[PDB]
């Protein structure tokens, strides 16, 4: 584990992280897609052989010996807000057990169902609490990343709040 566990955010490519391993925000049937999932495929495209899994779940494939964790958030444009809520949580629940599995000390993470799956809807906080909810028991240094400048600021302020 790290030795003083925290969070962190940059805004910045998740392909281009520092850490020891990934999630990327993937589709229930493994393929390139758009956004994080399409820059995941071309850093590390041998972690899509077999990548396939539900949504609210994750599934880990090693590319050499790096990590990518790949986390099905709901697509809200499909789901009701009741349902996509309870599978958004469920799938950051997977990749904890999957962080903590690993052994890592550190994992980049980007913010499941705030992409073309949102909906049309800002769910930073929603979405970044469900992050916390299941992280905060993990000891690896979590770093979060998006692209947006706004969003940048309102992820800095909420990890802030806590501290
Ligand atoms: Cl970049
Ligand atoms: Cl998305
Ligand atoms: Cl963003």
């Amino acid at each position: 584990g790290a030795m003083a566990p925290s969070y962190r955010v940059k805004r910045m490519d998740i392909a281009k992280n520092d850490e020891e391993c990934v999630v990327n925000a993937a589709n229930p049937r493994g393929l390139p897609g758009d956004g994080v999932c399409k820059a995941v495929y071309k850093k590390w495209p041998e972690s899509f052989k077999n990548s396939a899994t539900p949504v609210g779940t994750a599934k880990t494939v090693m590319c050499g010996t790096y990590p990518v964790i790949h986390a099905v958030g709901p697509n809200f444009s499909n789901y009701t807000e009741s349902e996509g809520d309870r599978e958004l949580a469920a799938a950051y629940r997977e990749v904890a057990k999957e962080v903590t599995r690993l052994g890592v000390n550190s994992v980049a993470i980007p913010l499941l169902s705030t992409g073309v799956y949102s909906g049309g809807k800002d769910r930073l906080t929603q979405s970044l609490n469900h992050l916390f909810t299941a992280m905060d028991s993990t000891d690896a240094d979590v770093v979060i990343y998006c692209r947006d400048k706004e969003w940048e600021k309102k992820i800095s302020e909420a990890i802030q709040m806590r501290t």
